[PDB]
């Protein structure tokens, strides 16, 4: 996936976005850009809305102005995106016709959406034992475990959704970047895995601090709080709100605190096991390859689906893998997830991924391991025997604040 | 203007819990939308969270914050915070943490020319009478509008409200100064980033 990073920072064409015009620069010193068609298009949240050709016409180290047309100026809500991409329409001996060489990608204008919801007469009811909370809307029901704390269970029908309980994770399966030179008989205490296992997060048990289920007028409103202790020392705090409404979708708001003196977590987010394995998964966000957040530049924001497979990176040692960043929506499945997240979803748990030296020595597990990450740390990579994150992509800020809707 | 979404209580266990949502529109645009959740508790705290967001095409706001004029006029002000003196996002490196404790006087900064003044960052906790505000803020008190500091052009022709005015804020921009004449906030303390939340507990 790094080559596809490598060629949008190393490409030939520059632009520049003022208004309605591109302004293309090139980097060529001695050709004209004689093999060269620039294509644009305008979409609203992923569904094309114009589109258009231009060829292009720049001298070497020169500058070429386009003037784009009306553009389309939709009161549907959502962000619009112009995407330019430079197609060298003849084969040379080296590439194909067809091409692409460069890309680029903008937000143009906004239009925030101020729809209240649908609001639907059925009410979710909810039925407390000494065990679970359980919450029924028609043919679905949610199970709270009232002694973890997590949503343990999630029925359409009466088909079981989750194989695990949908709980916090801090951790990733380490990367090479992370691990450097250290091994079990040299341990470097400055890599990131050393420091992480030192502090426990890899070891680190959830405490339940409380759950609380209340009715709403039109809602069951589920409010948790866990703390991660290790020896005595209570690494992470998350306080959860599950609003599950008359139209079926589960609101999640987390805050998490992270203790200023324990090493940077990896990530901040929530995984579970689905029972589903579907073929295909279609998301709205950067893509299609995978990308992180400081190697995200060269992924694009629209609507991709891709199998299943895909979504894998079978790196000859495994690793943490096949993030996507950016997204706003995912499907998988009879399953959405919504809001601003990170995710990547595969056959392979972070434990087999962390505990397998070999790829070819992976299994698939039952169903599908999802994990939806609020943060997630950047992966480095100025070198690969000491720490190389830089600031700006280390989870420093000690608050975190993320939410998703999960809706079938 | 802000139009009002909606505004629904519900009453919980052991706690009243109020939601609103409003969004702020000029000529037909929505500049920004704010959702909130007020619950007050059995103990007497009023607990508030804040989601705001703002369009990405408009210019990235100053501030992202609650203000209100209260009644009480008090003579010393009281925060867990950076200080003693004011400090922005990009003007703190000299603030330090701490106690700090001065009389109402001292949190205004008597630029000759009035404009936004006062601010105090990385505060936890803020007293001022009988009232307390916890959380992770930014904030400024004294009583003189925003209103009155950006329509009066000479300090001189300041006058004292009655009572005083709080601007607690989650989000401050920078205040720049590479330059007078030309923007000059880098980007990292410019409010570009899209989606806000912070909280707070008001208290007495």
């Amino acid at each position: 996936p790094a080559l596809t990073e490598a060629k949008h920072q190393q490409q030939f064409f520059q632009f520049r976005l003022s208004g309605q015009t591109i302004e293309v620069t090139s980097e060529y010193l001695f050709r004209h850009s004689d093999n060269e068609l620039l294509h644009w298009m305008v979409a609203l949240d992923g569904k094309p809305l114009a589109s258009g050709e231009v060829p292009l016409d720049v001298a070497p180290q020169g500058k070429q102005l386009i003037e784009l047309p009306e553009l389309p100026q939709p009161e549907s809500a959502g962000q619009l995106w112009l995407t330019v991409r430079v197609v060298q329409p003849n084969a040379t001996a080296w590439s194909e016709a067809g091409h692409i060489s460069a890309w680029q990608q903008w937000r143009l204008a906004e239009n925030l959406s101020v729809t209240l919801p649908a609001a639907s007469h059925a009410i979710p009811h909810l039925t407390t034992s000494e065990m679970d909370f359980c919450i029924e809307l028609g043919n679905k029901r949610w199970q709270f475990n009232r002694q973890s704390g997590f949503l343990s269970q999630m029925w359409i029908g009466d088909k079981k959704q989750l194989l695990t309980p949908l709980r916090d994770q801090f951790t990733r399966a380490p990367l090479d970047n992370d691990i450097g030179v250290s091994e079990a008989t040299r341990i470097d205490p400055n890599a990131w895995v050393e420091r992480w296992k030192a502090a426990g997060h890899y070891q680190a048990e959830a405490a339940l601090l409380q759950c609380t289920a209340d009715t709403l007028a039109d809602a069951v409103l589920i409010t948790t709080a866990h703390a991660w202790q290790h020896q005595g020392k209570t690494l992470f705090i998350s306080r959860k709100t599950y609003r599950i409404d008359g139209s079926g979708q589960m609101a999640i708001t987390v805050d998490v605190e992270v203790a200023s003196d324990t090493p940077h977590p990896a990530r901040i987010g929530l995984n579970c096991q689905l029972a589903q394995v579907a073929e295909r998964v279609n998301w709205l966000g950067l893509g299609p390859q995978e990308n992180y957040p400081d190697r995200l530049t060269a992924a694009c924001f629209d609507r991709w689906d891709l199998p299943l497979s895909d979504m894998y990176t079978p790196y000859v040692f495994p690793s943490e893998n096949g993030l996507r960043c950016g997204t706003r929506e995912l499907n998988y499945g009879p399953h959405q997830w919504r809001g601003d997240f990170q995710f990547n979803i595969s056959r392979y748990s972070q434990q087999q991924l962390m505990e397998t030296s070999h790829r070819h020595l992976l299994h698939a597990e039952e169903g599908t391991w999802l994990n939806i990450d609020g943060f997630h740390m950047g992966i480095g990579g100025d070198d690969s025997w000491s720490p190389s994150v830089s600031a700006e992509f280390q989870l420093s800020a000690g608050r975190y604040h993320y939410q998703l809707v999960w809706c079938q």
